[PDB]
Protein backbone atom coordinates (compact mmCIF):
# COMPACT_ATOMS: atom_id res chain seq x y z
CA UNK A 1 0.00 0.00 0.00
CA UNK A 2 3.28 2.28 0.48
CA UNK A 3 4.15 1.14 -2.79
CA UNK A 4 0.21 1.81 -4.41
CA UNK A 5 -0.15 5.23 -2.95
CA UNK A 6 3.11 6.59 -4.20
CA UNK A 7 2.36 5.50 -7.64
CA UNK A 8 -0.60 7.73 -8.13
CA UNK A 9 1.34 10.30 -6.08
CA UNK A 10 3.86 10.32 -9.10
CA UNK A 11 1.63 10.06 -11.85
CA UNK A 12 0.13 13.66 -10.41
CA UNK A 13 3.58 14.91 -10.51
CA UNK A 14 4.30 13.83 -14.21
CA UNK A 15 0.96 15.12 -15.08
CA UNK A 16 2.38 18.48 -13.69
CA UNK A 17 5.56 18.12 -15.23
CA UNK A 18 3.99 17.75 -18.62
CA UNK A 19 1.58 20.22 -18.32
CA UNK A 20 4.10 22.98 -17.50
CA UNK A 21 7.55 22.09 -19.48
CA UNK A 22 8.02 23.70 -23.01
CA UNK A 23 9.81 21.15 -24.40
CA UNK A 24 10.10 17.24 -22.71
CA UNK A 25 13.14 15.31 -23.17
CA UNK A 26 11.44 12.85 -25.29
CA UNK A 27 11.42 15.60 -27.83
CA UNK A 28 14.80 16.76 -26.77
CA UNK A 29 16.27 13.55 -27.48
CA UNK A 30 14.41 12.81 -30.97
CA UNK A 31 15.41 16.34 -32.34
CA UNK A 32 19.41 15.96 -30.98
CA UNK A 33 18.85 12.65 -32.41
CA UNK A 34 17.68 13.29 -35.68
CA UNK A 35 14.24 11.26 -35.10
CA UNK A 36 16.75 19.49 -38.38
CA UNK A 37 18.29 22.51 -36.34
CA UNK A 38 20.03 25.19 -37.53
CA UNK A 39 23.49 24.72 -36.15
CA UNK A 40 25.57 28.23 -34.48
CA UNK A 41 29.06 27.47 -34.58
CA UNK A 42 30.31 31.23 -34.69
CA UNK A 43 29.00 34.87 -35.13
CA UNK A 44 28.22 34.60 -38.64
CA UNK A 45 25.46 31.47 -37.94
CA UNK A 46 24.45 33.67 -34.41
CA UNK A 47 23.81 36.55 -36.74
CA UNK A 48 21.42 34.70 -38.69
CA UNK A 49 19.88 32.51 -36.19
CA UNK A 50 19.05 36.14 -34.58
CA UNK A 51 17.24 36.78 -38.12
CA UNK A 52 15.94 33.85 -39.49
CA UNK A 53 15.02 31.58 -36.23
CA UNK A 54 11.70 32.24 -33.87
CA UNK A 55 12.48 33.40 -30.04
CA UNK A 56 10.33 33.72 -27.87
CA UNK A 57 12.15 36.86 -25.86
CA UNK A 58 11.91 38.96 -29.01
CA UNK A 59 15.30 40.20 -30.09
CA UNK A 60 14.35 43.87 -29.25
CA UNK A 61 13.76 43.48 -26.51
CA UNK A 62 16.91 42.32 -24.59
CA UNK A 63 19.00 45.29 -23.09
CA UNK A 64 20.97 47.21 -25.55
CA UNK A 65 23.54 45.29 -27.79
CA UNK A 66 26.97 45.08 -26.40
CA UNK A 67 29.54 42.53 -27.84
CA UNK A 68 28.78 38.72 -28.74
CA UNK A 69 29.56 37.11 -25.39
CA UNK A 70 27.39 39.73 -23.55
CA UNK A 71 24.40 38.94 -26.15
CA UNK A 72 24.76 35.14 -25.50
CA UNK A 73 24.91 35.99 -22.07
CA UNK A 74 21.40 37.54 -22.54
CA UNK A 75 19.79 34.95 -24.39
CA UNK A 76 21.36 32.51 -21.39
CA UNK A 77 19.55 34.98 -18.91
CA UNK A 78 16.14 34.98 -21.00
CA UNK A 79 16.04 31.35 -21.02
CA UNK A 80 16.91 30.52 -17.13
CA UNK A 81 14.06 33.58 -16.22
CA UNK A 82 11.21 31.39 -18.75
CA UNK A 83 12.40 28.33 -17.12
CA UNK A 84 11.98 29.71 -13.55
CA UNK A 85 8.28 30.74 -14.71
CA UNK A 86 7.86 26.89 -15.78
CA UNK A 87 9.15 25.87 -12.45
CA UNK A 88 6.81 27.68 -10.65
CA UNK A 89 3.71 26.56 -12.47
CA UNK A 90 4.83 23.28 -12.21
CA UNK A 91 5.11 23.07 -8.30
CA UNK A 92 2.04 25.17 -8.23
CA UNK A 93 0.61 21.82 -9.73
CA UNK A 94 1.83 20.18 -6.61
CA UNK A 95 -0.70 20.14 -4.67
CA UNK A 96 0.99 19.46 -1.37
CA UNK A 97 3.67 22.75 -2.66
CA UNK A 98 0.30 24.75 -3.00
CA UNK A 99 -0.83 24.17 0.67
CA UNK A 100 2.69 25.72 1.75
CA UNK A 101 2.16 29.58 2.79
CA UNK A 102 3.41 31.30 -0.28
CA UNK A 103 6.85 33.31 1.78
CA UNK A 104 8.08 29.07 1.69
CA UNK A 105 7.18 28.64 -1.42
CA UNK A 106 9.30 31.54 -2.53
CA UNK A 107 11.77 30.25 -0.41
CA UNK A 108 12.23 27.26 -1.99
CA UNK A 109 11.83 28.24 -5.42
CA UNK A 110 14.45 30.96 -4.66
CA UNK A 111 17.21 28.15 -3.46
CA UNK A 112 15.97 25.36 -5.82
CA UNK A 113 15.26 26.81 -9.22
CA UNK A 114 18.81 26.91 -10.71
CA UNK A 115 19.47 23.45 -9.05
CA UNK A 116 16.48 22.35 -10.75
CA UNK A 117 17.07 24.27 -14.22
CA UNK A 118 20.45 22.24 -14.93
CA UNK A 119 18.95 18.62 -14.16
CA UNK A 120 16.66 19.58 -16.58
CA UNK A 121 19.25 21.22 -19.05
CA UNK A 122 20.94 17.87 -19.14
CA UNK A 123 17.65 17.04 -21.85
CA UNK A 124 18.15 19.74 -24.21
CA UNK A 125 22.27 18.91 -23.82
CA UNK A 126 24.79 16.63 -25.78
CA UNK A 127 28.68 16.04 -25.53
CA UNK A 128 28.29 18.74 -29.06
CA UNK A 129 26.17 21.19 -27.98
CA UNK A 130 22.60 22.57 -26.66
CA UNK A 131 19.19 23.10 -28.43
CA UNK A 132 17.92 26.50 -28.57
CA UNK A 133 14.86 28.60 -30.14
CA UNK A 134 12.48 25.95 -29.43
CA UNK A 135 14.33 22.73 -30.82
CA UNK A 136 14.84 24.87 -33.90
CA UNK A 137 18.40 25.86 -33.10
CA UNK A 138 21.41 24.18 -31.83
CA UNK A 139 24.33 25.87 -30.54
CA UNK A 140 28.07 24.55 -29.77
CA UNK A 141 29.58 24.02 -27.36
CA UNK A 142 33.14 24.62 -28.78
CA UNK A 143 31.75 27.80 -29.90
CA UNK A 144 29.90 28.66 -26.07
CA UNK A 145 34.30 27.49 -25.15
CA UNK A 146 35.44 30.92 -27.67
CA UNK A 147 33.54 33.27 -25.70
CA UNK A 148 35.62 35.23 -23.52
CA UNK A 149 36.16 34.87 -20.07
CA UNK A 150 34.14 35.22 -17.43
CA UNK A 151 31.08 34.22 -20.06
CA UNK A 152 32.82 30.95 -21.46
CA UNK A 153 34.10 29.81 -17.91
CA UNK A 154 30.52 29.99 -16.81
CA UNK A 155 29.54 27.80 -19.28
CA UNK A 156 31.35 24.59 -19.76
CA UNK A 157 30.74 23.59 -16.43
CA UNK A 158 27.13 22.52 -17.09
CA UNK A 159 28.22 20.72 -19.75
CA UNK A 160 30.22 18.17 -17.80
CA UNK A 161 27.61 17.76 -15.54
CA UNK A 162 24.87 17.11 -18.11
CA UNK A 163 27.18 14.51 -20.13
CA UNK A 164 27.33 12.82 -17.01
CA UNK A 165 23.82 12.84 -15.89
CA UNK A 166 22.15 12.07 -19.18
CA UNK A 167 24.50 8.90 -19.09
CA UNK A 168 21.64 7.77 -16.37
CA UNK A 169 19.27 7.63 -19.34
CA UNK A 170 16.30 8.94 -16.85
CA UNK A 171 13.28 9.63 -18.77
CA UNK A 172 11.11 11.96 -18.41
CA UNK A 173 8.76 10.74 -15.37
CA UNK A 174 11.52 9.80 -13.63
CA UNK A 175 12.78 13.34 -14.00
CA UNK A 176 10.05 15.14 -12.70
CA UNK A 177 10.11 13.29 -9.51
CA UNK A 178 13.39 14.79 -9.70
CA UNK A 179 12.65 18.00 -10.37
CA UNK A 180 9.95 17.66 -7.53
CA UNK A 181 12.53 16.82 -5.27
CA UNK A 182 14.78 19.53 -5.73
CA UNK A 183 12.62 22.39 -4.91
CA UNK A 184 10.56 20.77 -2.09
CA UNK A 185 13.83 20.31 0.01
CA UNK A 186 13.77 20.61 3.63
CA UNK A 187 17.32 21.85 3.81
CA UNK A 188 16.86 25.85 2.45
CA UNK A 189 17.91 28.71 4.38
CA UNK A 190 14.96 30.63 5.99
CA UNK A 191 12.26 28.14 5.55
CA UNK A 192 9.11 29.02 7.89
CA UNK A 193 7.95 25.54 8.27
CA UNK A 194 10.57 22.62 7.77
CA UNK A 195 9.33 19.73 9.30
CA UNK A 196 6.53 19.97 6.57
CA UNK A 197 8.57 20.55 3.85
CA UNK A 198 11.00 17.49 4.95
CA UNK A 199 7.72 14.95 5.13
CA UNK A 200 6.84 16.09 1.74
CA UNK A 201 10.62 15.66 0.25
CA UNK A 202 10.55 12.12 1.90
CA UNK A 203 7.12 11.02 0.22
CA UNK A 204 9.01 12.66 -3.28
CA UNK A 205 12.11 10.74 -3.02
CA UNK A 206 9.88 7.06 -1.77
CA UNK A 207 8.06 8.11 -4.17
CA UNK A 208 11.09 8.10 -6.65
CA UNK A 209 12.89 5.54 -5.22
CA UNK A 210 9.50 2.65 -6.44
CA UNK A 211 9.63 4.75 -9.69
CA UNK A 212 13.14 3.46 -10.56
CA UNK A 213 12.06 0.08 -9.21
CA UNK A 214 9.36 -0.17 -11.81
CA UNK A 215 10.91 1.80 -14.51
CA UNK A 216 14.35 0.96 -14.30
CA UNK A 217 14.29 -2.90 -13.18
CA UNK A 218 17.94 -3.96 -14.19
CA UNK A 219 19.91 -0.45 -13.44
CA UNK A 220 22.14 -0.94 -10.15
CA UNK A 221 22.63 2.12 -7.47
CA UNK A 222 20.72 4.27 -9.81
CA UNK A 223 18.06 6.00 -6.69
CA UNK A 224 21.72 6.33 -4.64
CA UNK A 225 23.40 7.74 -7.94
CA UNK A 226 20.98 10.05 -7.80
CA UNK A 227 20.75 11.31 -4.77
CA UNK A 228 24.40 12.11 -4.84
CA UNK A 229 23.61 14.20 -8.54
CA UNK A 230 21.53 16.19 -5.81
CA UNK A 231 24.44 16.87 -3.67
CA UNK A 232 26.21 17.56 -7.21
CA UNK A 233 23.88 20.02 -7.62
CA UNK A 234 23.99 22.08 -4.60
CA UNK A 235 27.69 22.37 -5.40
CA UNK A 236 27.16 23.27 -9.10
CA UNK A 237 24.92 25.98 -8.65
CA UNK A 238 27.30 27.19 -5.36
CA UNK A 239 29.96 27.63 -8.27
CA UNK A 240 27.74 29.35 -10.59
CA UNK A 241 26.54 31.56 -8.32
CA UNK A 242 30.43 32.55 -7.49
CA UNK A 243 30.66 33.08 -10.95
CA UNK A 244 27.69 35.21 -11.06
CA UNK A 245 29.12 37.26 -8.36
CA UNK A 246 32.59 37.68 -10.12
CA UNK A 247 30.24 38.97 -13.14
CA UNK A 248 28.32 41.64 -11.60
CA UNK A 249 31.44 43.03 -9.91
CA UNK A 250 33.95 42.90 -13.11
CA UNK A 251 31.37 43.25 -16.29
CA UNK A 252 30.05 46.44 -14.86
CA UNK A 253 27.89 47.08 -18.27
CA UNK A 254 26.58 43.72 -18.45
CA UNK A 255 22.64 43.66 -17.22
CA UNK A 256 21.76 41.20 -15.03
CA UNK A 257 17.44 40.59 -14.95
CA UNK A 258 15.84 42.05 -11.81
CA UNK A 259 14.25 38.32 -10.83
CA UNK A 260 17.83 36.84 -11.20
CA UNK A 261 19.01 39.89 -8.44
CA UNK A 262 16.01 38.99 -6.07
CA UNK A 263 17.49 35.04 -6.51
CA UNK A 264 21.38 36.08 -5.87
CA UNK A 265 20.43 38.75 -3.47
CA UNK A 266 21.39 36.97 -0.58
C1 LIG B 1 21.66 33.17 -31.28
O1 LIG B 1 22.73 32.62 -30.51
C2 LIG B 1 22.45 32.03 -29.31
C3 LIG B 1 23.48 31.52 -28.52
C4 LIG B 1 23.20 30.94 -27.30
C5 LIG B 1 21.91 30.87 -26.82
C6 LIG B 1 21.57 30.16 -25.54
C7 LIG B 1 20.28 30.32 -25.02
C8 LIG B 1 19.93 29.56 -23.88
C9 LIG B 1 20.82 28.72 -23.29
C10 LIG B 1 20.29 27.93 -22.13
O2 LIG B 1 19.35 27.20 -22.38
N1 LIG B 1 20.78 27.98 -20.93
C11 LIG B 1 21.90 28.79 -20.47
C12 LIG B 1 23.12 27.93 -20.19
C13 LIG B 1 23.35 26.72 -20.83
C14 LIG B 1 24.50 25.98 -20.57
C15 LIG B 1 25.44 26.49 -19.68
C16 LIG B 1 25.22 27.68 -19.04
C17 LIG B 1 24.08 28.42 -19.33
O3 LIG B 1 23.84 29.62 -18.77
C18 LIG B 1 24.82 30.19 -17.90
C19 LIG B 1 24.44 31.62 -17.59
C20 LIG B 1 23.04 31.72 -17.02
C21 LIG B 1 22.98 33.03 -16.25
C22 LIG B 1 21.58 33.38 -15.75
C23 LIG B 1 21.21 32.68 -14.45
O4 LIG B 1 22.11 32.46 -13.61
O5 LIG B 1 20.01 32.39 -14.23
C24 LIG B 1 20.09 27.09 -19.98
C25 LIG B 1 20.46 27.24 -18.53
C26 LIG B 1 19.13 27.81 -19.04
C27 LIG B 1 22.09 28.54 -23.82
C28 LIG B 1 22.47 29.27 -24.95
C29 LIG B 1 20.86 31.31 -27.64
C30 LIG B 1 21.14 31.92 -28.87
C1 LIG C 1 8.64 33.13 -9.11
C2 LIG C 1 10.06 33.57 -8.74
C3 LIG C 1 10.75 32.60 -7.77
C4 LIG C 1 12.14 33.13 -7.32
C5 LIG C 1 11.94 34.47 -6.60
C6 LIG C 1 13.25 34.98 -5.96
C7 LIG C 1 13.05 35.28 -4.44
O1 LIG C 1 13.48 36.59 -4.06
C8 LIG C 1 13.18 36.98 -2.74
O2 LIG C 1 11.83 37.55 -2.68
C9 LIG C 1 11.42 37.85 -1.30
C10 LIG C 1 10.10 38.53 -1.35
O3 LIG C 1 9.13 37.53 -1.42
C11 LIG C 1 12.40 38.75 -0.55
O4 LIG C 1 12.00 38.74 0.83
C12 LIG C 1 13.82 38.31 -0.73
O5 LIG C 1 14.69 39.35 -0.18
C13 LIG C 1 14.16 38.00 -2.16
O6 LIG C 1 15.48 37.45 -2.31
C1 LIG D 1 17.20 43.32 -17.58
C2 LIG D 1 18.34 42.39 -18.04
C3 LIG D 1 17.70 41.06 -18.49
C4 LIG D 1 18.00 40.76 -19.98
C5 LIG D 1 17.62 39.29 -20.29
C6 LIG D 1 16.20 39.14 -20.90
C7 LIG D 1 15.09 38.61 -19.96
O1 LIG D 1 14.18 37.82 -20.76
C8 LIG D 1 12.80 37.83 -20.51
O2 LIG D 1 12.41 38.87 -19.53
C9 LIG D 1 10.96 38.87 -19.28
C10 LIG D 1 10.61 39.96 -18.29
O3 LIG D 1 10.41 39.44 -17.00
C11 LIG D 1 10.45 37.49 -18.83
O4 LIG D 1 9.02 37.49 -18.69
C12 LIG D 1 10.84 36.44 -19.81
O5 LIG D 1 10.45 35.12 -19.31
C13 LIG D 1 12.30 36.45 -20.07
O6 LIG D 1 12.55 35.44 -21.06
Amino acid sequence: PQVADLKAFSKHIYNAYLKNFNMTKKKARSILTGKAPFVIHDIETLWQAEKGLVWKQLVNGLPPYKEISVHVFYRCQCTTVETVRELTEFAKSIPSFSSLFLNDQVTLLKYGVHEAIFAMLASIVNKDGLLVANGSGFVTREFLRSLRKPFSDIIEPKFEFAVKFNALELDDSDLALFIAAIILCGDRPGLMNVPRVEAIQDTILRALEFHLQANHPDAQYLFPKLLQKMADLRQLVTEHAQMMQRIKKTETETSLHPLLQEIYKD
